[PDB]
């Protein structure tokens, strides 16, 4: 009987984690029809692991179960059925998404201000600290204040998109039409942007 794969679907697209529960993310295939399971990444053989746990069906199915998630964790894994082996590939991504939000127009001791906050959620690596910038704009002017937000090492761990964490600030002070333009912060190798816009 001819063994095949119904799930995952053969594609070489990224995968990546629901970043909402980024801690874990189980990796499940099945054979078609009514078997032995091996896995790998990158070609080598997974018990020794502890963040890696697998488990069988009650033999249709197995599922590869990865706890503690961080950014080294991202790999091609393999899953090999038999009883020609089929062998299924799920290209195991782990983003890194920059965020900046804006506090909007704010007044402080009779001056308006813009606060612009740099978060981020995924899978930090700590290859790079946040930095600042803005085509045609000096931030180290006067009427800017950089202020970082010292936070743990999060390059061993992730950061869910219902708690994103900050890790820079922005402060304009005395906002005037001048200040209007995009606002980039650029973060491990990602970056994101808000246009200020009085309009
Ligand atoms: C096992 O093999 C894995 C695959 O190896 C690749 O394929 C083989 C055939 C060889 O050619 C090998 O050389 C290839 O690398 C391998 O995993 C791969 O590792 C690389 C490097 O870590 C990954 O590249 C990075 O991926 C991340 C994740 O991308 C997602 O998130 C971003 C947003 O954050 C989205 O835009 C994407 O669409 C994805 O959703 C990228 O963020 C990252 O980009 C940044 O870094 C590069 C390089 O520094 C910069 O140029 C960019 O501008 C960014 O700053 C990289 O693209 C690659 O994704 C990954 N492939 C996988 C997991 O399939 C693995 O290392 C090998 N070893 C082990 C032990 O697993
Ligand atoms: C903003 O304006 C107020 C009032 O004129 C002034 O006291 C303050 O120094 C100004 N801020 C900056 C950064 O120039």
């Amino acid at each position: 009987p001819f063994l095949a794969l119904s799930s995952p679907p053969r594609t070489g697209l990224p995968v990546s984690p629901d970043l909402s529960q980024p801690h874990s993310v189980t990796l499940t295939c099945s054979a078609a029809s009514p078997y032995q399971w091996q896995w790998r990444r990158n070609g080598t053989l997974l018990n020794t692991h502890t963040r890696f746990s697998i488990t069988p069906s009650t033999t249709h199915s197995s599922s590869l179960v990865i706890s503690g998630l961080r950014y080294s964790d991202a790999g091609d894994y393999m899953c090999t059925v038999e009883y020609t082996p089929v062998t299924g590939t799920i290209h195991l991504e782990l983003p890194l998404i920059v965020e900046v939000d804006s506090s909007g127009l704010v007044v402080r001791e009779g001056s308006e201000v813009i606060v612009l906050t740099c978060e981020v959620y995924g899978y930090p690596r700590d290859s790079s600290p946040p930095m600042w910038s803005s085509p045609g704009r000096n931030l180290e002017s006067g009427r800017f204040n950089i202020t970082p937000r010292y936070t743990g090492t999060l390059s061993n761990g992730s950061v869910s998109s219902s708690d994103k964490v900050a890790l820079s600030q922005l402060t304009i002070f005395n906002i005037t039409v001048a200040d209007e333009g995009e606002y980039k912060c650029s973060v491990d190798g990602e970056s994101a942007s808000f246009r200020v816009d009085l309009g």
